[PDB]
């Protein structure tokens, strides 16, 4: 009958709407021939800046300035350093206080630029 009966937990803490955790990435492989820059999306959401972390060919940690990337949630891949010629995997993970999660995706980098030709 009383509504009262203990504190009200503020919601101004950070967000307003608790959502379920959940990445985003790039489940259909893709493939691109040596020369080509590249472009993938890597984030997350349902909760705030988490802390994930992501691997490139297999290979956890990029580098820096020489690539957009910022370690909080927003991990952009964009390679043009003209080295693409070799296929890898990439696996994306993620950590939070109450939620993990995990997916797998497959790139392949080929070569060259232009396609087969015949008459």
């Amino acid at each position: 009958r009383m509504a009262h009966e203990g504190a009200l937990t503020g919601v101004t803490t950070d967000q307003k709407e608790k959502q379920k955790p959940d990445i985003v990435l790039y489940p259909e492989p893709v493939r691109v021939l040596e020369g080509e820059t590249a472009r993938f999306r890597c984030r997350v959401t349902g909760y705030p800046q988490p802390k994930v972390n992501w691997y490139l060919n297999g290979q956890l940690i990029r580098k820096s300035k020489r690539f957009r990337v910022r370690y909080d949630g927003i991990h952009y891949l964009d390679i043009v350093d003209c080295k693409s010629y070799d296929t890898g995997e990439v696996k994306v993970t993620a950590e939070n206080p109450e939620g993990v999660i995990e997916h797998k995706v497959k790139l392949e980098i080929q070569q060259l630029e232009h396609h087969h030709h015949h008459h």
